[PDB]
């Protein structure tokens, strides 16, 4: 039976446009560019003023979401337009895999470890689904809760029911990286 797909399918147009929508998203200026000021920026601003987020607990979600971009080759002080961004995540993509393959913390993981022990009120790396209707809308990658509703379908949630990092990056290596037929869907009809 089929666990998962270790292989990149970057030649896919639905890959690119799943990441150029994404791109879009975190365009909010409008300007082809972003930057890794803007996107930690963003980061840090959600948990801190929207989840409540310690200093201890921001610090190290801070250092994850760096180290998550900054694997996509954006850089402090640098604007990334499409070509340079798509580009380096076939870099990130690339690199997530072969930490995939060796049974590496992968930056996706690290940053939903940093990120969950936030959004789940009792910190034990498990969010229930208002808390991911709250850091989803927060973020704006999901705008409505029937989509919302649709990640905790897709995802293997547990007997809580609760979703932890370690199912959300089972999904997130799917959608994100090698594009699994069985995690379309993951973020409902907010992200194709
Ligand atoms: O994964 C996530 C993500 C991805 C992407 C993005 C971006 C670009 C791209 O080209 C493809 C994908 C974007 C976001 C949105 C974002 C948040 C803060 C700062 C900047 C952006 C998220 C959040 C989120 C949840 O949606 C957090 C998370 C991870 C790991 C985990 O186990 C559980 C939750």
């Amino acid at each position: 039976h089929h666990h998962g797909k270790l292989t990149s399918d970057f030649d896919n147009p639905r890959w690119i446009g799943r990441h150029k929508h994404m791109f879009n998203f975190l365009d909010v200026n409008h300007n082809g560019k972003i930057s890794l000021d803007e996107m930690v920026y963003k980061a840090s601003d959600i948990v801190i003023n929207n989840l409540g987020a310690t200093p201890e607990q921001a610090k190290r979600h801070k250092d994850a979401v760096e180290a998550f971009f900054g694997g996509a080759g954006m850089k402090y002080g640098v604007e990334t337009d499409w070509p340079a961004y798509i580009e380096g995540w076939k870099k990130l993509a690339t690199d997530e895999l072969e930490k995939y393959a060796k049974n590496e913390p992968t930056l996706i993981r690290i940053w939903g470890d940093a990120l969950f022990d936030i959004v789940d009120k009792d910190q034990n790396g498990a969010i229930t689904l208002d808390e991911w209707k709250a850091y989803t809308k927060a973020a704006g990658i999901i705008q409505s809760s029937e989509d919302c509703e649709e990640t905790f379908r897709v995802c293997d949630i547990d007997e809580s029911g609760q979703l932890d990092v370690d199912e959300m990056t089972r999904q997130h290596l799917g959608f994100w990286y090698t594009m699994d037929p069985a995690c379309e869907k993951l973020y409902g009809g907010a992200v194709p």
